[PDB]
């Protein structure tokens, strides 16, 4: 069983800094021997992820709910595509299946998938890194906003803390990686 | 079954202001002869919520993972709880046994569950309303944040004008309310 990195991330945008980070991500998911889990689509930054993974020669594991299979493009080529019959099933698949979770640039079906593997490894029902990735600052205000939320006690410190946020690949994958 | 209203909120800070919100929700939800449906838990905004329905003799439904049944003070007194294994199960259970959702001020669990409910009716799996109520600018940088994801197509227009942005409680139930 290789360690298993699992990546959320846009399936909307084809902008080439979203795509280009999402393809070095999968590279680099490959190029370690690890699995990528992701979301099982062909489209934008879920289709560039799994496609650079493959093409280093990495395994693949996608999992899509039935209801988006046509919207989302499900992924023919991932090694083992898992087509579940609801949305939270599709995401309890991910993380039974993963070490790790990185989120990417993503709107706000992305950022359902990010709070919630948050609040769990936060109140400790896993204890699976969380790491935010974000070379172009896409979430720059996201983040200035959830930490106004810390003084006024909507939001603890420890919370935050328990959140690895980077700006690179190398950092990102070095904090996902098996102690 | 009676008209049943979702209230997601926060499960931490004691603020009056925020103390007050929730009461003032819950007491109008049972005013109309709906049930609450909520998270199921005695503290914080959730607790003031499902108190002030139950004071007026509101029907009051509580949802809460096993695992949080201690920490979150789970509501017994409520007039139906529902204990269930995990955080997806409560939150389905949520989605399903109610018409409308109102989130109120809160944190990750909160935009967790916020999130969540967004992304499903965007995608067309419910049509139900879904509502941010926030008299005291709570969220106003969430939403600047949400906006700039529009032009660059992370965030569609249609998905920003799903949410039902409003300042006090009237407006918000009149939102909720049975075409």
């Amino acid at each position: 069983r290789q360690w298993a990195v699992c990546v959320y991330c846009a399936s909307g945008p084809t902008h080439p800094e979203l795509l280009e980070l999402a393809a070095e991500v999968g590279s680099s998911i490959a190029a370690r021997g690890w699995t990528l889990v992701s979301g099982g689509g062909n489209v934008s930054a879920m289709g560039a992820v799994a496609q650079a993974a493959r093409a280093k020669g990495g395994h693949t594991v996608g999992v899509i709910p039935k209801a988006l299979v046509h919207r989302e493009l499900a992924d023919v080529d991932a090694a083992e595509l898992i087509v579940t019959d609801t949305m939270r099933e599709r995401k309890r698949e991910m993380e039974h299946r993963s070490d790790a979770f990185i989120a990417l640039p993503g709107g706000i079906g992305t950022l359902e998938e990010f709070f919630e593997a948050w609040t769990a490894g936060y109140l400790g029902m896993h204890d699976k890194p969380l790491i935010l990735l974000d070379p172009f600052g896409h979430y720059d205000g996201l983040l200035t906003w959830l930490r106004g939320l810390v003084p006024t006690g909507y939001v603890s410190q420890r919370a935050m803390d328990s959140l690895v946020v980077v700006d690179n690949v190398e950092a990102a994958l070095e904090a996902c990686a098996p102690e």
